[PDB]
């Protein structure tokens, strides 16, 4: 009998402690198919853990990783409808429910750059409203108030050429109010 990882007619097969081969399941960090065959550079849905997989092309799931415009998350799920951290990019993304990556959009309240990156304490030129947004420490997009000497409106567009804020502040065409005080 034989036990372990065995290469035969060119793919992977794992034989379990009785001698027999493992089939539809995991073994470590490697999916075993339906055949027996390991998995390799592939994407497998596991019904029992409701989440797709990537085997990568040493047959290891992918984690904390890309692939394409999807991304494994630390328990090796691809992420669906989600927001996650890359601690390597040190970067919010959010995962559409297909699994893509939101890019150049709004997502609520946020919005994701052009590689998917969050915006975040920093404005941003939303090419399509033809408008400035402010994203305040934690993403979220500021309304109703200042950012310095601009000032966001109700729907965090920025003022331009109006008076805001309770019709006390004059900010000119660019944007800015300009202080002069006594
Ligand atoms: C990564 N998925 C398998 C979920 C979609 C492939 O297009
Ligand atoms: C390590 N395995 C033997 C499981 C596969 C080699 O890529
Ligand atoms: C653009 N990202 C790097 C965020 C994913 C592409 O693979
Ligand atoms: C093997 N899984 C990927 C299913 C869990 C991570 O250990
Ligand atoms: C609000 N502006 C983008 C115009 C200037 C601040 O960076
Ligand atoms: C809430 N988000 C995950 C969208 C950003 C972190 O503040
Ligand atoms: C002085 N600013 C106009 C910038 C803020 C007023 O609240
Ligand atoms: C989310 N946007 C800033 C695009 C609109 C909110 O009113």
């Amino acid at each position: 009998t034989t036990s372990g990882w065995v290469k035969q007619d060119g793919a992977w097969y794992y034989f379990d402690g009785n001698g027999n081969l493992v089939k539809n399941a995991w073994q470590g960090s490697y999916y075993l198919k339906a055949d027996g065959k390991m998995a390799q550079s592939e994407w497998i849905y596991d019904s029992s853990y409701q989440a797709w997989y990537y085997l990568k092309s040493d047959g290891s799931y992918a984690k904390n990783a890309w692939q394409g415009a999807y991304y494994l998350k630390s328990n090796g799920k691809m992420a669906q409808g989600e927001w996650v951290y890359d601690s390597s990019y040190q970067a919010w993304y959010y995962l559409k429910s297909d699994g893509s990556y939101a890019r150049n959009a709004w997502q609520g309240n946020y919005y994701l750059k052009s590689d998917g990156k969050m915006a975040k304490g920093e404005w941003v030129y939303d090419a399509t409203y033809q408008a400035w947004y402010y994203l305040t420490s934690d993403g979220s997009y500021a309304y109703s108030t200042w950012q310095g000497n601009y000032y966001l409106k109700s729907d965090g567009k920025m003022a331009v050429n109006e008076w805001v804020d309770g019709g006390r502040y004059y900010v000119g065409a660019d944007g800015v109010w300009k202080e002069v005080q006594a």
